[PDB]
DNA sequence: TTGACTCTCTTAA
DNA sequence: GAGAGTCA
DNA sequence: TTGACTCTCTTAA
DNA sequence: GAGAGTCA
């Protein structure tokens, strides 16, 4: 298996391709109504991307290397935390967004956790406006707001208390 | 069915045979350190389940009336929005439980709204800690709080800025 | 060893 | 969060 | 007409 | 949010 020190060297490769990248300034909320800006290292929409990275999906990219004549591949955000532990309390790690930029592969802008807390990040209320979450957000999320709910809770007769 | 007052005779129906659902009484917390209590009218565990009514999945129910000799049938949860549009701004509307207990069927623990709304419940604050739905929450959501993130965002070398 | 494609899968509302 | 089919 | 089961599907992380 | 196959 590859040693540690392998595990390194696939994440320095990593490093230096990614910081090639183009860096696109994004302008965000924050929460509060104070608003922010993050620095977005993007894939190209269009191959090539990099040295070792490929497309396997719309918004899903992979990294591979070959090392000692054998071929490893890694989903293209999940390698910052190779040598991290792969699950928490019974549940799969997940490389997870803190911009909610999917091209997006600046490590500064990734985290990783259970898709529960990956998922929750989208209706956050923002480091500046209550976030909770134990690792901060670097943004309110894109979901929170009132919503658009259609109806709410209605009886016709009187059969139901709340 | 398709006249008006066919709908109203079946969610006349459906309230008349929740109704008879026993009542169980749920203490949650609705944000701020405040506790509350919500009366989930809840369908029975296994068959018979009430007039109409039959479980199509694990918990997943579906209501069926013959009208005109024709049956016709809705998601179990439904029925008390029949006259609702059936979608928002190109999404599809879902049966959302304000109470988060999917064998509950008070129809004033329900809401009509996209599933993006009804997702975010999960993690909202709750009546008394800062919900901001239009259509307000009855309790904080289940998945609300720090997270159990395994790691945060950092980077190896020096060639990244957030 | 490398690039650019192809396909299917997971979870919990 | 959904819809539809097979039996009895 | 009514009940009790069966199967597969949708969406966006 | 994922892993794996094919071809040159
Ligand atoms: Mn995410
Ligand atoms: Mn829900
Ligand atoms: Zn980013
Ligand atoms: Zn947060
Ligand atoms: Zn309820
Ligand atoms: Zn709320």
């Amino acid at each position: 298996a590859l040693t540690n020190a392998q595990i390194l060297a696939v994440i320095d490769s990593w490093e230096e391709t990614v910081g090639q990248f183009p860096v696109i300034t994004h302008h965000v909320p924050l929460g509060g109504g104070l608003q922010g800006t993050l620095h977005c290292y993007e894939i190209p929409l269009a191959a090539p991307y990099g040295v070792g990275f490929a497309k396997n999906g719309p918004t899903r990219w992979q990294y591979k290397r070959t090392i000692n004549q054998v071929v490893h591949r890694w989903g293209s955000h999940t390698v910052p935390f190779l040598l991290e532990p792969d699950n928490i309390n019974g549940k799969t790690c997940t490389a997870s967004h803190l911009c909610h930029n999917t091209r997006c592969h600046n490590p500064l802008h990734l985290c990783w956790e259970s898709l529960d807390d990956n998922k929750g990040r989208n209706w956050c209320p923002g480091p500046n406006g209550g976030c909770v979450h134990a690792v901060v957000c670097l943004r309110q999320g894109p979901l929170y707001g009132p919503g658009a709910t259609v109806a709410g809770p209605q009886q016709r007769g009187s059969h139901f208390v709340v």
